[PDB]
């Protein structure tokens, strides 16, 4: 027989450096996605907001729109270590999830608004971090997926375009 010691190093070593690199890639310049109608906008440990506005494809800025139509999803903590990240990984191969909750109960259903954060290996492994897709699965819950090409140099994330 033989062990997987390594193995164990490993997911440490990728999860670690994904939080950095994500970090690192956020703190230059927040992240957006338009949904149709509305957008969605991600920063780095500030909070995460969905409003109606408009966007400039030409390098995602966004337009300078009314403030009435505005929300809450989740409100991260500021610093890095004040926070905790989890290393998973599905069928196609690795990433790295992040909850955030407290935005605002929705009585609808009587649940969190919380979103989830899909952080996996971006196909430009040249270009800046974005969102890939956004969905509000459940009336409260939202999920969403960012890539990242510095994610991609971890071999456990060398893995997508499946």
């Amino acid at each position: 027989g033989a062990s997987n010691s390594e193995k164990t190093a490993l997911l440490t070593k990728t999860l670690n450096q994904g939080v950095k690199t994500i970090f690192d890639k956020l703190n230059e310049r927040c992240i957006f996605y338009q949904a149709g109608f509305w957008i969605y906008e991600y920063c780095p440990g500030i909070e995460f907001v969905q409003f109606h506005g408009r966007v400039n494809t030409k390098t995602g800025e966004i337009v300078n729109r009314d403030e009435s139509l505005v929300y809450r999803l989740g409100k991260p903590k500021a610093n890095v270590e004040e926070r905790e990240f989890e290393l998973l990984y599905d069928d196609v191969g690795y990433y790295i999830s992040e909850i955030i909750g407290s935005g605002d109960i929705c009585d609808v259903t009587g649940a969190e608004r919380m979103v989830e954060i899909q952080y996996v290996c971006g196909g430009s492994n040249s270009g800046p971090s974005t969102i890939q897709w956004v969905r509000e699965t459940k009336i409260c819950v939202y999920e969403a997926q960012v890539t990242i090409p510095e994610l991609c140099n971890l071999e456990l994330l060398a893995k997508n375009e499946d």
